């Protein structure tokens, strides 16, 4: 029972997932106080000093970004996990400002996941993995915002390994003409055993909030792209609409410009290649073909109508990328 004194807020007003939460936190031993709703919650907070919270943002009486206003409006500093279906990217970005240490997305597909961020919520000093760390860049947004140097160092420190092993595929890169640091941004993320999507971002064209929203991006590129698979029931992205989406975000955060961006999915088992750009030229070869994929137009712009998604079969693949920030060759093997 490694929870035993500590006590857990969940505002859910579903039944189903709010005694799933009950369940699961009591069987870890911790002590577990639901509200239905924003009002509920803060009449409860009035003789209940909670650890942690978690909270639902679409709730009848009051939603949960509101409840959120009102108890950061109160110097009240207790950790809160987001935990909403929702598909507004407004919502969100108020929760970033508001203060959060993290935003989950529904559903929920592994229990360890969540598991390993309460842990970290509730016993800092105990769980500084991974998952503290990007817990820690959703809470620091406001801090980041207001700091540019910060922000820059956490970028280039995000930056990943030129060699790794991602969801048993083989995935490198190099940087080419990189007279920028934070120049051509590269973020690749497994999803599954089997699958993984990466991302391509031109900070430069924007100045500042460039580097920003390759933060913000990296904080919740993955988290966009699952519930887009779960909330749709497909296995193969629509990543068009995964970046609609993310202009949405960039928007509403407060981050106008211009992002030239590339997006891919890789697939092994089916070994199935997904790209789609807005903004950035590349060029892909498959090892069969020479594809040239039309770079579309930047993110920043509502609109975008070049948003047309390219599939390819393929064990293999190099993909050079580039834009005024500079040029990079990402390269994959699935054996
Ligand atoms: F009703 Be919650 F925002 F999923
Ligand atoms: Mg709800």
């Amino acid at each position: 029972q490694p929870l035993v004194g500590k006590q857990i807020l969940i505002v859910e007003d579903e039944q189903v997932f709010r005694s799933l939460l009950d369940s699961w936190f009591s069987s870890l031993g911790a002590t577990t106080v639901l509200a239905a709703d924003g009002v509920d919650a803060l009449e409860l907070l009035g003789g209940f000093t909670p650890d942690l919270m978690i909270c639902d943002i679409a709730m009848p009486r009051m939603n949960g970004l509101k409840l959120l206003e009102h108890i950061r409006n109160r110097g009240d500093q207790t950790p809160v996990l987001v935990i909403s279906a929702t598909e507004n990217m407004a919502d969100i970005a108020k929760a970033l400002r508001l203060g959060v240490e993290d935003v989950l997305l529904k559903p929920v597909k592994d229990l360890n996941r969540l598991r390993e961020m309460v842990f970290a919520c509730l016993y800092p000093s105990m769980f500084n993995s991974r998952v503290e760390e990007e817990e820690r860049l959703f809470r620091d947004w406001d801090a980041m915002v207001d700091n540019p140097a910060a922000a820059a160092k956490l970028l280039q420190e995000l930056q990943p390994p030129v060699q790794q092993v991602i969801s048993h595929c083989r995935v490198n890169y190099r940087q080419l003409v990189a007279a920028d640091k934070p120049g051509l941004v590269l973020d690749i993320a497994a999803l599954s055993e089997n699958d993984l999507a990466f991302y391509c971002l031109d900070v430069t064209r924007a100045g500042h909030n460039g580097v920003l929203a390759a933060l913000l991006l990296r904080a919740l590129f993955n988290g966009l792209l699952q519930e887009q698979l779960a909330h749709q029931n497909q296995r193969l992205p629509e990543l068009g609409a995964l970046l609609k989406q993310v202009n949405h975000l960039l928007r509403q955060a407060n981050l106008p410009g211009q992002f030239p961006l590339l997006v891919g999915y890789y697939h092994r088992e089916l070994k199935n290649l997904i790209l789609v750009s807005a903004g950035l030229n590349a060029t892909l070869n498959t090892g069969e073909h020479q594809v040239q994929i039309s770079n579309g137009v930047p993110l920043g712009t509502l609109g975008n109508a070049y948003l047309n998604q390219l599939s390819q079969r393929c064990d293999a693949w190099q993909c050079q990328i580039w834009g005024t920030g500079g040029r990079l060759r990402l390269m994959l093997s699935a054996e």
